[PDB]
């Protein structure tokens, strides 16, 4: 009984963020978010502008921009309002409730002011999400939760992913989904991101592991590729982007059927 | 066959950053961290000056800093260096490995040019080490593995706590030890670290639980108390920074004897 993006945005505990993130998919067709991995502010816009119709999200990490502002992030926001798509900060908060819901408000970064979605590891207990949530729920922001890890080693596997999964179905006002590398939840309300993707095989020399769309999307019931080097290495991004948001897209039509 | 500090110091085995610290202890008679959780640059030097004498560390969250600048933390060193204090980033780093290391080098924050440690979340696996590793061997830091956390439904127990042992025995070039709860390693070249403690029992509204100094270095055999609220919410903090100081050093005298 598989929904399509669409449908599922329309689902009675959906979130508004995850509703508007599902409708822009749909239009759009595609489930490529990019991750914007880059130490220039210029090339950050530049890659959000001519990637953004290909993409349903851009993924910071804005601790390694060289020339972070906040007028940054507002130059990022119009683009993002432009071509449709969600910015998501993958800060991977992962500290007790009182310290989190100060490192996403406040600071330099100022986080919560212009990301749509941030994400947390759910080592911390649940205490993690309720600091995240007294900003975030004012701010009509959401949060995925890291259910696995796409590196070597990784210990977010067995009873750590099904307390992840927990964590997520207990805090739905802001919760909107989580990190995996598949389905991890059955309720089709939350979203599934993946990192770790890449059409060819392989991995880098500090622990990352990389599987296709088409395995990740289609065999592993996941809902969005995340890629970095895969597009950002390329010489053509654009052309980049567009064949793994056309990989993403027929696998999960397929899903679909 | 516990060993006093400054003996520790001298183990075959020890980190030139662990041997610093656990001089400076011996020396000034103290086995406390400050957890400097204020968002004021100006009320983080006053308290590194005036408190200084009284710790062996400061703990910082950089990201909470509204007024964050490098010059800031020039103006931190000249005060540890001063009053011989080493300067602790908890950073928490928690992502792949090729990610961690331009988060610790790079950005605004520049971790890495003044943290002589910096902590890492071992959920990613051994990679998220050995990419900070990258850079902090050539700039001679430390680094802490968090193989317990002090809040409500905390995930680092059990097998996730032994594996943070194993990551860090396997990496003794650049992990100097451990934030947690109590003693996790047999082996006396690694420094044990300990949040969540107070003299008084109590907890916060977002998960927190404390205990106290004579609970965590006594019974429970770590080596150095982490306070933050318990002297920073106190009128007098030098008095409340002495308090700590000598509750702390007293329960590792009688644990030595
Ligand atoms: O499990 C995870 C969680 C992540 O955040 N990430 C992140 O997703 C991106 C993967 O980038 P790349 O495609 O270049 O390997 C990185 O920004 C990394 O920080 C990951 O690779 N695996
Ligand atoms: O397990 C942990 C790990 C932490 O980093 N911390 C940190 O240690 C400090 C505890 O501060 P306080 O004493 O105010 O509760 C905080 O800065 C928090 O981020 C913790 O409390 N427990």
């Amino acid at each position: 009984m598989e929904l399509s993006f669409g449908a599922r945005a329309e689902l009675p505990r959906i979130h508004p963020v995850a509703s508007k993130l599902l409708r822009l998919m749909q239009k759009k067709e595609t489930n490529l978010c990019l991750s914007a991995d880059v130490s220039l502010a210029r090339e950050l816009l530049q890659l959000a502008d001519a990637l953004g119709p290909s993409i349903c999200m851009l993924k910071t990490h804005v601790d390694i921009l060289n020339d972070f502002t906040l007028d940054v992030m507002k130059e990022l926001i119009t683009l993002a309002k432009c071509h449709e798509f969600l910015i998501f900060e993958d800060r991977a908060f992962a500290d007790i409730g009182n310290t989190v819901k100060k490192q996403y408000e406040g600071g330099i970064f100022k986080i919560a002011s212009w990301a749509d979605l941030v994400n947390a590891h759910v080592v911390p207990g649940s205490g993690v999400v309720k600091g995240l949530q007294e900003v975030g729920l004012p701010l009509h922001r959401g949060c995925l939760l890291i259910a696995e890890m796409s590196s070597t080693g990784s210990l977010a596997t067995g009873d750590y992913t099904r307390a992840a999964v927990r964590m997520a179905e207990e805090h739905s006002e802001f919760v909107v989904g989580f990190i995996s590398g598949s389905r991890v939840s059955m309720k089709p309300e939350f979203l599934h991101l993946t990192p770790g993707v890449q059409l060819e095989a392989g991995g880098d020399n500090l622990g990352q592991q990389y599987n296709s769309p088409q395995e990740v999307i289609g065999k592993r019931g996941s809902d969005i590729i995340i890629v970095g080097r895969g597009i950002i290495s390329a010489a053509d991004r654009l052309e980049a982007a567009e064949m793994y948001r056309k990989a993403a897209w027929e696998a999960y039509l397929s899903r679909l059927g």
